């Protein structure tokens, strides 16, 4: 009737300076033998939730210092958008690219990008000018209609040169 | 005649669009935009959704991580670079102390912060690594919690 959760209770615990105190391998790292201060809040109180858990996922954080535009630029030359494209301060997820898409006599390469609860479109015209749309669902517009708006305007725009 | 008044009339009078702009091949930046507003409120600037300053941002990757090799790592490479993680929390690495003298043996211990608390890792000899947890609210702190986990892991490097 001794055990580990005995022997770290009287040597270790009692002193109530810790709130708990484990033992873990060497080898894997992983706790073999624990305890806790508990059970005068809560009878159903598991001690492993502290000292324990599967293999699960999390997040990481990195900064990276960035120029609006040249996520504009990347997306047509390079055809993504690692960090999505970033337009006012606000992030817009790239989505689709069509390239060499055949509207009306004229080539347009068009990008789509989302948000929450709207998007952008963007579109290479010739002579060398983009254009920028967006699109609000909030506001009962969508993508689809969004981007007819742009291609129409493009061929104008088109037209030109 | 302008851009506002070009793209007024031709996209947002579809009142399809949310608003428009154009970039430049040259740069990306946007030189001309124009956006739907005057119902709710009449002194917005339409420039806030087209134009911004260079600033930094945050990127977020996926890890898959094993707690028992965060705390492997910490003593193997000598910091914890996505921060030690048992039973879920995630502990900030601080310090590392390696052979330090208490009592005739030596010792590397580790200390980790959380939020009101913390944990110490000591490693002993004969391949145990000691967990000691710490709780603020319970009036306790890191230096008193370390003394405690130092003095107990003097007894197990005692029965080695």
């Amino acid at each position: 009737e001794y055990s580990w959760d005995s022997y770290l209770n009287d040597r270790l615990l009692a002193t109530n300076q810790v709130s708990g105190a484990g033992l873990a391998s060497e080898e894997d790292g992983v706790v073999y033998a624990c305890v806790a201060q508990g059970e005068e809040s809560d009878p159903n109180f598991d001690k492993w939730s502290l000292f324990y858990k599967e293999d699960y996922d999390i997040e990481v954080k990195t900064t990276k210092t960035i120029n609006e535009g040249q996520t504009i630029l990347v997306v047509f030359n390079e055809g993504y958008a690692p960090d999505g494209v970033w337009l006012g301060g606000t992030k817009y997820q790239f989505i689709n690219i069509e390239r060499d898409l055949e509207f009306e006599g004229y080539n347009f390469d068009v990008a789509t990008c989302a948000k929450l609860k709207g998007g952008l479109h963007l579109v290479k015209v010739p002579g060398g000018n983009i254009l920028v749309v967006l699109y609000d669902e909030e506001k009962e517009q969508d993508r689809g209609n969004s981007k007819i708006a742009a291609l129409t305007f493009a061929k104008e725009l088109a037209e030109s040169s």
